[PDB]
């Protein structure tokens, strides 16, 4: 594949997609045992390890809806995978949605025209596998870990309307990659789903602090890990 | 409200949404306790009755996102319902989707353009109250109902010479109706709590037809998770 | 055909379309001579009677353009239909149109999208069969019966934005069927025509009284009738 | 105006559009009396005389909807004109519009951007003066000169490799030409009354050409039934 | 071709397209040597003559997409023009753009539907021929002539919205022709510019004079012919 | 700025662009004097450098129009840059597109929503700032590096079975790349420069690949114009 310079069976069935590739080497080293990068290639790192037994490739995406695309396109069609999860954080957009949350994504709206390219007049809807998030659901629900399950918004510019009104419709918070993943995953009959931590509030400019993000990164992983094995 | 001729009362809280009036009656009159019918206006029937210490409401909704959509409305604004599940079919468009499968809609792509009359460049993706959804997926496991939860397509055109079902099957989508995307949309609007449980009444890609038996069957088992799901 | 339980050749060839069922018994039960009900499926009350020796359908269609697509494409495809009739009510959008005008639409706007699902980037206006207009314009003429020929908006949405912008571009009201009509049945090669009264000014928030109904119902029942007979 | 170059009382109530301004100099000299040319700015001439008692103006108005939005606008606008008749040919899209038939233009489809300009989310139906209308009609029929009565497309691109004037002749459309939409929108929208009368010049899906003798008749046809119309 | 009266070989390999076929005769009369005129259908005038040696001609193309598309697509396919150079003005919407400055197209936004209408989901940006657009350039710069080289908007309503907006984004100036003709070239292998002058500003409402007027369409003829020759 | 760890006047007036932060890591090392690395932030490298005389930055920009924007809007709005070059590579999508053409980009066709978004009914056409090519194409021509002048296809989906680039090709577009509609338009947004110089990496509509070694010398090239250009 022309962005992964992985060999056959470096890559395992599952693989979680953090957007950072630096995120993607911090979860490999802390959580996972017999580590191998198998991919440096535009220093969007890949690597391969083992948790409890099953193994596990953690593959950085990069942002946005083409970004991520080209490694889900390439993750599938040229090295098999079947589970893709993404672990991730999203700005919430409701005050309902607390700091401490791990949201499920169900699905995720856009503006992204990705979509509107291939299906013209229809507005797609992009699915999670209900089974990864029910045994993510499960594994949360199972240590109380706090989760909430929604909508996202996929956004393709960084840098507001809307995301006012998309709060008003009950969408929990904006990220840049849900819809890519979940489009992509189905058109191949692979699995997929997102799982966001709260990096901010948005509307609010409330911030969340180092400590309380680094204990949702922890809550996020552990249950991307739990879910699986 | 100008569609529903009931008094302030007579609907409960949580609302069964058929598409078809006569199916409302039937469901009503089978399964519920001491029913009233609420609604005679346009012979788009409502009924309320009791299931299990709960009070019910069976609206027909008629059929097509408009239709479905002054109804929800005026249930929410005028009769401040909090849970409404649609109980209804769908056209299979997978040969993977089976007879007997009762769906449990997460989310519903459309070819109707109310959504993007509100949003404009956003594709909107209307979403079920998990809690809702989680319950009646509970209540089948529960009781063994086979169960598959996924998305469907709501289509505004029940014959449709320009059909892309054969290409938002590939995506996975599981069947054809013309109801749930307003459902959702509109009940999240208001930060109400909406889910479509579906049965298969045929595969569209193949033609092929379900038998009277198996749709009874079917049919029972989705008023069945419907109601044990609310309680 | 699957919504219509009618035998072979118990529906007319000219169909009156009003929306509510029970209006489709009252026109036949009023209008009509030996009737018979050959549809009660979904209870959207189908009925064949004549007038003046001509047999005559009416035909419930239930709210909105899938609504009415449903019953339309039936109709055509399944029993033969050469004439259809929309008798409905609308909501007028202009002061110049008064409680008691009978209103031919020539054409029809729309928000539905089932047009742009057809034709993309192409706006199609729909056009009312000029034959069957100018026979009910010369039935109300004749009368001297109050008679307004413009267009219509066809809206998706029942519960307001461009109904203001509409309105100066001098359509007439406001209904939520005649688009479906209209391009279904020229795309058959069959006759159509709505026929509308006023049931209020949306802008103004003018109701009518329910005599001024009851009348403007009557002239346009008989002129619908006078004109294929 | 900008386009037009007549001092106020110039151009008369009442005023044919011809596309091609060699056209209306035609029709000003030969059906009217008492001719002055009131514009010669871009060569888009405009004409001005007497037919049976009333003052006529007939101006060109150039090709496509911006051109004649031009001319429409500053008729409207800067001379206070209130009935606007279109005087021109379309291609026949369909067989069984006949080559002798004056086509009068209920409404049109586009694929003009205009109306999406304005309205988004709504596909605006441009929509002609009934009375103007039904006036052409009679005055058709009291000398038995062959008309349909239907709509038209008013097309972007002359020359189009996407063209789906196939399928718009599915739907029964007419005929394609390039001013309709425009005139018809406008005018309405400045409360003004509008017509499109129009003859056949060929048939674009069969290729087949009409004579020049017999495009002098149904010129004859269309002009006689224009003016006839508005006495 | 349908709309253009010419013979054989009575059309140059390269035209000068003013909107008005008044000035292309005063063009043609006041530039050329032995001028013909090829072309008196719907009186928009085509002539012919030579500047410097170099067959010439000048064809009027009307106002709006539609109109120049006609003409263009018929000198294209029916004389096998290779060069087409509009000769025309623009309001200009930004103050930095002056009212002597003769402008060199690149590409040109439009509202004109007639790009979406073949591509779809795409935007379709129109591109001056490199080699036409420097050697103009080059010609400007060698007299001193002021020239500004940028974006046009294309529009197809004459009597605002956004103007506002594409100025903001450095949009010099609005016309109504460019972006069809920059289209139609390039889908037929040909070679297209658009050179213009400023005949106001439209956000200020501020009018050129007609000695300035004069000035800068003699500095835009002159450059169109030099470059070419 | 939130994706950018640089301090105040770490960043020069002048930024070149490659999408791989390894290339821009290669171009800073191997073309420029006393180089720091300023952002590590997801390890999207940048650098700044000197090259005779001037301040030159070499920024990372990843894949895609969001990746890019991001990065754009904190040079511009954080970092005051001025003069924003992508240095990249393109598929050719015409067989006259030659592997050793330096392409410069005059404007950029798009399937990105970005615009749609923000112009509704406008196609907006972006634009590379006359100067900056202008200074690009004299520089390749004092040396003799072949170069091409023209547009490309800024893609939204790199692996696309409903691609239109068949279309694009016969139209005259040069080649598809993701990045150059997103920095022409933020650029010319803020009043900055921008241009975007390409090498081909191979003809996507023949499937022909080109040599590590011709991959080399038009990379070359391509960076000698870039950094002549703004000297
Ligand atoms: N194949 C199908 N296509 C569309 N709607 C269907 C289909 N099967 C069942 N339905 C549902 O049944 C109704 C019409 O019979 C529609 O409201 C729709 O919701
Ligand atoms: N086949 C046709 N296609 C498009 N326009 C036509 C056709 N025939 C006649 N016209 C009319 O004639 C003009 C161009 O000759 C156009 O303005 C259009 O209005
Ligand atoms: N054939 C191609 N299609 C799309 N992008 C390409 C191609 N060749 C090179 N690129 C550029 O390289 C990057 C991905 O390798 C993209 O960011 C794109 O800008």
């Amino acid at each position: 594949s022309v962005h992964i310079g992985a060999e056959k069976g470096q890559i395992a069935d599952t693989v979680l997609l953090p957007g950072d590739p630096l995120r993607a080497k911090f979860i490999a080293e802390t959580y996972l045992e017999n580590v191998e990068c198998y991919n440096e290639v535009r220093g969007m790192y890949g690597f391969t390890g083992t948790y409890k037994g099953k193994k596990i490739s953690v593959q950085g995406t990069g942002m946005g809806v083409p970004s991520i695309s080209i490694y889900v396109n390439e993750l599938i069609q040229s090295y098999d995978v079947q589970n893709l999860i993404r672990v991730g954080s999203c700005g919430a957009i409701r005050k309902d949605v607390k700091v401490r949350d791990v949201i499920l994504a169900m699905t995720s709206s856009t503006d992204s025209q990705m979509n509107r390219v291939a299906f013209g007049s229809v507005d797609f809807a992009p699915c999670a596998d209900f089974e990864l998030l029910k045994n993510a659901y499960d594994a949360a629900k199972d240590k109380g870990v706090p989760v909430t399950v929604g909508s996202v918004f996929t956004a393709d510019q960084f840098y507001d309307s809307q995301i006012e009104k998309l709060a008003k419709y009950g969408v929990l918070g904006v990220e840049m990659e849900t819809t890519a993943l979940y489009t992509l995953a189905a058109k191949h009959g692979r699995k997929a789903l997102s799982i966001l931590t709260v990096s901010d509030h948005v509307l609010t400019g409330e911030e969340t602090t180092a400590e309380e993000r680094q204990t949702t990164f922890h809550d996020m992983i552990d249950v991307a890990l739990h879910s699986v094995s």
